[PDB]
């Protein structure tokens, strides 16, 4: 019954873990489609400085521009302040009745699922999709649907870090974020 | 004084999880070039039936192709009989005597170094350079250097087995090995 998945993300800079999953999950459950939903202020990094939303959402567009099955959900960066996801699949769930969302995380956000906004609440919106990640477990107390996936220990973090170091980035995002990335000098490029 | 890493596999098929890695360890170790040294029998699998030499090589060639620190080097593919390690770097140190090598290998070969044909010789002759792997580990006797790298769970069995299943691939080897083993019709594709 119109099955769609949502990958949440602040995207800074977005990977091939992403688009891995994206895809992974789309084929492993049979989706329609899977919409990328970029935060506007991470719910949980309040503090921490982050790239542009304007930065964040080209290099999104850039990251799955060619992908046919995937599209962007602006619908965060189109209220204000934290971007709590209970808020965004509240207004999802009523502007998409027949839709029955899949809200997939990697390794590290399925550990951290106690300290969400209204889990409880939101998993009566949402059933979430965990998927492996090197040096995180799949390990909850809340009804997840797994899918095995050929788990990719590549992250954001590594990637700011990587660049501000002047070290490769082969093989670990597409190469038009790459290209914007050192264009714009983002990271130290 | 000349270091050199090689990569040793079947490559049935070579996929990203080899180029990522021999890229990682290429500039971890501030590497001359790697070597991709593909096997006639491989040593540990002689009753598997597995993709013929010529197969294996026009694989390794498109997915090596446009990456100017990769080579192919084919050393065991001109020698009769199960291909031990220990008898192609006896050849190759005797070759290439200004040469360091290091030989590259993921965790599941990490493990499984006891049963390689004359380990202890082998390691005067090579530094093993061990990188992690999703389920196994880095645990071993020997006097390995490790390399920190983003982990990828890809494995040639995997990508046989969903090529079998006409299940997705994307993501997990070139798009031009891809094409090949479509054309070929190789794993059942
Ligand atoms: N290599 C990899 N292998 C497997 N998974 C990988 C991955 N790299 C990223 N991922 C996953 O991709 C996704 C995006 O990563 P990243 O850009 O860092 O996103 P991140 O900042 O972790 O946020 C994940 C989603 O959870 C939401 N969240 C988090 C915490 C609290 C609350 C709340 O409402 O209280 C909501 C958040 O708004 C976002 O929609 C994550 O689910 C991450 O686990
Ligand atoms: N996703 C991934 N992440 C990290 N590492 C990954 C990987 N996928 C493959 N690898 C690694 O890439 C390499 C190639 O994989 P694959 O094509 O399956 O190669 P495989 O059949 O494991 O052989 C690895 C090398 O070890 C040699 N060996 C093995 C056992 C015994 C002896 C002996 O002399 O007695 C020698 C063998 O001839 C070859 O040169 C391996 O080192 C594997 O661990």
């Amino acid at each position: 019954m119109r099955k769609i998945g949502i990958i949440g993300g602040t995207f800074d800079p977005p990977h091939y873990g992403h688009l891995l999953i994206a895809n992974e999950v789309y084929h492993a459950l049979n989706l329609e489609e899977v919409w990328f939903l970029p935060n506007q202020i991470p719910p949980h990094k309040q503090g921490r400085n982050i790239t542009s939303v304007e930065s964040r959402l080209q290099m999104l567009e850039l990251a799955t521009e060619a992908e046919e099955h995937f599209s962007i959900c602006l619908e965060e960066l189109s209220r204000k302040g934290p971007s709590y996801t209970y808020d965004t699949m509240l207004q999802l769930t009523k502007k998409y009745p027949d839709v029955q969302f899949h809200f997939i995380i990697g390794g590290d956000m399925v550990e951290y699922l106690p300290k969400w906004y209204n889990i409880e609440a939101l998993l009566d919106l949402v059933t979430f999709v965990g998927v492996a990640r090197p040096g995180y477990k799949l390990r909850t107390p809340y009804p997840i649907t797994t899918v095995e996936i050929p788990e990719f220990a590549v992250s954001s973090s590594l990637l700011r870090e990587r660049y501000k170091e002047k070290k490769t980035c082969k093989y670990l995002l597409p190469e038009k974020v790459q290209v914007y990335i050192e264009r714009n000098g983002l990271y130290e490029s």
